[PDB]
């Protein structure tokens, strides 16, 4: 007996179970595992079999299943992110019953050249739990590829598989801008694409008299500060205790200095450095970063003033 199993309207079938069982009165006929795979009545068929062969190359009609979905997912990504930041991604999709029907199975993502992956963060969970065999993983700066051995799948039938990875912000990363990676998963049967995204954000300056905004002051020096009082160091960035290790912004000949690569929030510049002839105010500072404070599609928002008070 060749079980074989065709979808609905072929392939060898295991776990089926054939039992075997004048009168004088085709007439009466009709009133009467791998080795390789699926080697007369038929009692017991997987949970694929729609129409099981009738009782006697038997033959099997499978159910209608529905191809997997893609879904692409970003963790926590409603505010943005810092460069630098460990952005936290998923892949999830639905290993279908009928997996053993499939020839290719693969994962892969592909990120912005601002999106730098990093290869020891994926890791595979189905059911929660992690799978670190029946995959050949080749990763690339931006992107990576998991290819996946149909015949391990089975023991995921019908269950949820996530890629969980990690992608970091790069110090290139531009704010206010859409930067985009495209999940994928293809079989032979089909392809999904699913795209996500994700965004820094930033804050021009600029350094002027408090009386007369058209002067503006070269070699102010300024730090950051979150609301919980922690300092801006570059490490991309970090909050941490130490005013001393705090990044140091300096305006520049026309006064301008900006802070780029902040997700939204509300923070503080602290002078540290004043102006020659101009007073050092030590007083927290109050700018936010939020959607476009930065930049409209590449159009620089213009600039906050930070005043300065000329010494009597």
């Amino acid at each position: 007996l060749h079980k074989l199993l065709f979808p609905d309207g072929y392939r060898g079938l295991n776990d089926v179970t054939y039992q075997v069982y004048y009168q004088s009165e085709q007439e009466a006929q009709r009133q009467l595992q791998t080795i390789e795979d699926g080697v007369f009545v038929e009692a017991e068929a997987p949970e694929v079999v729609k129409e099981k062969a009738s009782n006697l190359y038997p033959k099997n009609e499978e159910n209608a299943y529905d191809l997997p979905p893609l879904e692409k997912t970003v963790l926590d990504k409603q505010q943005g992110f810092n460069q630098g930041e460990h952005i936290n991604y998923q892949l999830t999709t639905q290993i279908p019953a009928n997996i053993l029907g499939y020839q290719e199975f693969r994962l892969s993502d592909k990120a912005d050249t601002t999106l730098t992956l990093l290869p020891e963060s994926i890791e595979v969970k189905v059911a929660g739990k992690t799978v670190t065999t029946g995959y050949t993983l080749t990763t690339q700066k931006h992107g990576f590829t998991l290819d996946f051995s149909i015949k391990d799948l089975q023991n995921f039938a019908n269950q949820t598989m996530t890629v969980s990875y990690q992608m970091r912000l790069e110090k290139t990363a531009e704010p206010d801008t859409a930067i985009n990676n495209e999940g994928q998963l293809v079989t032979d049967k089909h392809t999904l694409t699913k795209r996500a995204a994700v965004r820094t954000g930033g804050k021009s300056f600029v350094k002027v008299d408090s009386e007369n905004a058209k002067i503006t002051l070269p070699e102010a020096v300024f730090i950051v500060k979150n609301q919980a009082g922690e300092y801006l160091n570059e490490t991309g960035y970090r909050w941490q205790k130490e005013k001393a290790l705090a990044k140091k912004i300096t305006s520049n000949q026309a006064g301008e200095f900006s802070v780029k690569g902040l997700k939204d929030g509300q923070y503080f510049l602290e002078e540290i450095s004043a102006p020659k002839g101009y007073l050092l105010n030590q007083t927290e500072i109050p700018f936010t970063v939020e959607k476009n404070s930065y930049a409209t599609n590449g159009q620089r928002t213009a600039p906050l003033h930070v005043i300065n008070k000329k010494v009597k």
